[PDB]
């Protein structure tokens, strides 16, 4: 109505409002201490209540951006702490706001957040729950300036549930830690995806984004009309554009609008939206974004009717290429919730290439008549990888599967650093343990989603520390040829064995007191190193060596006077192994 703040306050509720204002300020004033942020929040909340009480009270008519900017420009240390940014206060809206986004550091030099001992966490939680959770929101928000504030709040609440549930438990640690580790993972995954989507829109452009969207939305809402999907793809692209620019308000209003639109037209979009559409304003978007795929229409024609057999294919195509290709994708995707999005893009691209040639050929219909046959090998490549890799994972376990990946990628890109190879391999191993659990129907989408982030993170590191032209080739390839380009990597013939280093292969009894995760990482680091030294070793030779090693440990650890055993037997092992691998 007349007062924007009061409106949001009433819509949101005091609790969420305060949470959001806190996240907002922390995302910009990433450097100010916690105590300072709490004060601003109180002041803004006070102001808010004033406007709710009397919508005509002073300033209550000012816009959110203006109000937000004015308070921001209140920090006296502004110039001394952010310098350049303070200059923004001299500008006027909307340049002031714009000037602020331009100075929001996407990655500050803040210290890593250390997880305290479970007992101190629980105690702090019980003694001052309110500030325990706000501190949490503060620390996270300031480290992820672009994380969509509301998603952040969603994470906060699960964070609180974990403490409520686990601090009462008989065995707090066994209950809390795992929930915390999972939260961190999901949080980092979610954050990495948001950045990934924004980066994509930048490099690859809008068209490619809309394409990605048509496909994903079609698998989700297979009953919706193409017209509806187009409309959505359009608004969703605007949303991400604004959300990527960093402006929280616009981002939020766009998402709110999209969600209501969807909920009002839900009976013609998807049946699986009842649940999501009842939830509170703050959770609609979140819910809808993760809503389960709907059941697909029962009486659905063969694509080849409208896209191969038809006589007016080139006519309909020439008439509006993108649109036609859009309908193709839409048709292909809603019949395949089991394909990864990028696979659907590959087919679409293939179809496009074909139409581009064939529509300028003698008899078009004869040129593009067998195009669908060109899809089969494209669809099959990713399918067999899943099958082959998931079976291997069912046999060996996550850990031994991770060891297999280690041997496999170290041989492919020996140049990469050992610690990097270890991390990426463990993560890939995780993708296997979380996706192979599902039935074929959902394996590909699962892998696609996790692999996209793992691969991008891979590219980022490497981008900073280049080591191989091949990796950079794949990393700068189309985000549709990316995974395939990495799958096509072959053993490196050139790589010359690393000079033997005795130190690298000597172990002390400390490895026994080490924690599993610690032990594994130590063993795996030796593994990569072994492979870098003897890149021609075969699975059998390696297998054999690892076995001896297995014993070696179990033998030394769990045996009177361990230190000695690791220096005596260790000498033997290392010597024998070298001869074995000549
Ligand atoms: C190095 C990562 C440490 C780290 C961590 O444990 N976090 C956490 N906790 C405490 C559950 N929750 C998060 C949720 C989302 C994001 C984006 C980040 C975190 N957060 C971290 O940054
Ligand atoms: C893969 C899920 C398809 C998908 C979907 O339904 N989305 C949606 N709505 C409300 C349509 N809003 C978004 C808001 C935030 C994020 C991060 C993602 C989406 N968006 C999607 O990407
Ligand atoms: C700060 C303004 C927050 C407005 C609420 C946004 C919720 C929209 C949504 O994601 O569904
Ligand atoms: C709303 C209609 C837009 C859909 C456009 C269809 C484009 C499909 C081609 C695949 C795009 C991948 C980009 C590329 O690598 O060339
Ligand atoms: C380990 C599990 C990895 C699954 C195999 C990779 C399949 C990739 C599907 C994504 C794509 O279509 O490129
Ligand atoms: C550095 C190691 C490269 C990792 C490649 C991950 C791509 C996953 C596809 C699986 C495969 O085909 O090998
Ligand atoms: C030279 C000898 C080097 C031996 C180091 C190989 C470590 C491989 C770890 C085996 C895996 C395991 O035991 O779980």
């Amino acid at each position: 109505h007349k007062s924007e703040v009061a409106h949001r306050f009433k819509d949101l509720g005091e609790e969420n409002f305060k949470a959001l204002v806190l996240i907002a300020f922390a995302q910009y004033l990433q450097q100010c201490p916690f105590e300072d942020h709490v004060k601003l929040v109180n002041e803004v909340t006070e102001f808010a209540k004033t406007c709710v009480a009397d919508e005509s009270a002073e300033n209550c008519d000012k816009s959110l951006h203006t109000l937000f900017g004015d308070k921001l420009c209140t920090v006296a240390t502004l110039r001394e702490t952010y310098g350049e940014m303070a200059d923004c206060c001299a500008k006027q809206e909307p340049e002031r706001n714009e000037c602020f986004l331009q100075h929001k550091d996407d990655n500050p030099n803040l210290p890593r957040l250390v997880r305290p001992e479970v007992d101190v966490m629980c105690t702090a939680f019980h003694d001052n729950e309110e500030t325990f959770l706000k501190k949490y929101l503060y620390e996270i928000a300031r480290r992820h300036p672009y994380f969509y504030a509301p998603e952040l709040l969603f994470f906060a609440k699960r964070y609180k549930a974990a403490f409520t549930e686990c601090c009462q438990a008989a065995d707090k640690a066994a209950c809390l830690l795992p929930k915390l580790d999972e939260l961190r993972d999901e949080g980092k995954a979610s954050s990495a995806k948001q950045r990934l989507k924004c980066a994509s829109l930048q490099k690859f452009g809008e068209r490619a984004f809309k394409a990605w969207a048509v496909a994903r939305l079609s698998q989700r809402f297979p009953k919706a009309e193409f017209a509806e999907v187009s409309k959505l793809v359009t608004d969703l692209t605007k949303v991400h554009t604004e959300c990527c620019h960093g402006d929280l308000l616009e981002c939020a209003d766009d998402r709110a609008d999209l969600a209501k639109y969807i909920c009002e037209n839900q009976d013609s979009i998807s049946s699986k939206l009842k649940e999501c559409c009842e939830k509170p304003l703050l959770e609609k978007s979140h819910c809808i974004a993760e809503v389960e795929n709907d059941e697909m229409p029962a009486d659905l024609p063969s694509l080849a009717a409208d896209f191969v057999e038809s006589k007016d294919v080139c006519k309909n195509y020439a008439e509006a290429k993108d649109v036609f290709l859009g309908m193709f994708l839409y048709e292909y995707a809603r019949r395949h919730p089991d394909y990864s999005v990028v696979l659907l893009l590959r087919l679409a691209k293939t179809y496009e290439t074909t139409l581009e040639k064939c529509c300028a050929a003698a008899d078009p219909h004869e040129c593009y008549a067998k195009v669908f046959d060109e899809f089969k090998p494209l669809v099959e490549e990713p399918q067999n990888l899943i099958k082959q890799n998931c079976e291997l994972f069912e046999q060996l376990g996550e850990y031994k599967f991770q060891n297999a990946l280690l041997v496999r990628y170290t041989k492919k890109v020996p140049q990469v650093s050992t610690p990097t190879l270890v991390e990426v391999s463990r993560n890939l191993g995780k993708v296997g343990s979380k996706c192979c659990k599902h039935p074929e129907a959902k394996r590909m989408p699962c892998a696609e989603d996790y692999l996209s982030v793992v691969l991008n993170q891979l590219c980022v590191l490497h981008e900073k520390t280049p080591v191989s032209d091949r990796v950079t080739k794949c990393c700068t390839e189309s985000l549709v040829n990316r995974r395939p380009c990495f799958s096509a990597l072959e053993v490196d013939e050139t790589y010359v064995p690393k000079e033997f280093n005795a130190e690298t292969f000597t172990f002390h009894a400390d490895i026994c007191t080490l924690s599993e995760k610690e032990e594994q990482i130590k063993k795996q680091t030796a593994l990569v190193e072994l492979v870098k030294h003897k890149p021609k070793a075969t699975k059998e030779q390696l297998k054999a060596v690892m076995d001896d090693f297995a014993a070696f440990v179990e033998k030394c650890c769990k045996a009177d006077d361990k230190e000695t055993c690791f220096a005596e037997e260790g000498k033997k092992l290392v010597a024998a192994s070298q001869a074995a691998l000549g």
